[PDB]
């Protein structure tokens, strides 16, 4: 099964998804001087409960904090979206390094990590897994990490890291302030893209934000602790789980300032 290793990881994922090679995959290269300016896009406007959280658990890919998206209490609205889009789900991108982490890549600059927030357009489609096939489907919330001072809103996080090291243990987890935890500046690039981990579907609404948020070294290497193996399967380290930029195959990344 995929995974981030020698033999499964980014590579040879179009060896059993071919969706791979597509021409609207992600992550990218945001190269600010070919990104337009587009005075149509809306601000973003969220709404997140903080009760709306479960579960974190380990997927064996990074951790997953799992959201109750029985209804419409925890939303993302406007931005370049139509309609409102349904939080699911948050994770974390990092690499071994902390200067080479993110999955997207602005000039050339590589964060620490990055933070998604995955949501789906209960507007049109009827649940997530119907969403996720669909071009206008979904929509992911992107944060950069960088290394500065401890950042206290990902405690909370950190915490149970240690309760859910081998792939598949889960923690009850729920009063997540994820609204305090973003940046306090909500500009955005946006272009059409794709889920960076397989099944790679090509129903993403990519909303990159600007403005990092801060993590220390200390708190940013508690995340390679993880493993990507369960109980009794022979232990091995997530130190990276980020896929190599794609190419824009003529797509057009959009800002939401000047
Ligand atoms: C345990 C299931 C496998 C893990 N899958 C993901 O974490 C995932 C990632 C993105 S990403 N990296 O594109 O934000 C999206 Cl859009 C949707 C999903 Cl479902
Ligand atoms: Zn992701």
């Amino acid at each position: 099964s995929w995974g981030y290793r020698e033999h499964n990881g980014p590579i040879h994922w179009k060896e059993f998804f071919p969706i791979a090679d597509g021409d609207q995959q992600s992550p990218i290269e945001i190269k600010t001087k070919e990104v337009k300016y587009d005075s149509s896009l809306r601000p973003l406007s969220i709404k997140y409960d903080p009760s709306s959280a479960k579960i974190i658990s380990n997927s064996g890919h990074s951790f997953n904090v799992d959201f109750d998206d029985t209804e419409n209490k925890s939303v993302l609205r406007g931005g370049p979206l139509t309609g409102s889009y349904r939080l699911r789900q948050v994770h974390l991108h990092w690499g071994s390094a902390d200067d080479h982490g993110s999955e997207h890549i602005v000039d050339g600059v590589s964060y620490a990590a990055e933070l998604h927030v995955v949501h789906w357009n209960s507007d049109k489609y009827p649940s997530f897994v119907e969403a996720a096939h669909e071009p206008d489907g979904l929509a992911v919330l992107g944060v950069f990490l960088q290394i500065g001072e401890p950042n206290s809103q990902l405690q909370k996080i950190t915490d149970t890291l240690d309760s859910i090291k081998e792939k598949g243990k889960q923690t009850r987890f729920t009063n997540f302030d994820l609204l305090s935890l973003l940046p306090p500046s909500w500009d955005y690039w946006t272009y059409p893209g794709s889920l960076t981990v397989p099944p790679l579907l090509e129903s993403v609404t990519w909303i990159v934000l600007k403005q990092p948020i801060n993590i220390s070294s200390q708190q940013l290497a508690k995340f390679r602790s993880l493993l990507c193996t369960a109980e009794g399967e022979a232990a091995a380290f997530l130190v990276s789980n980020h896929r190599p930029p794609q190419p824009l195959k003529g797509r057009k990344v959009r800002a939401s300032f000047h």
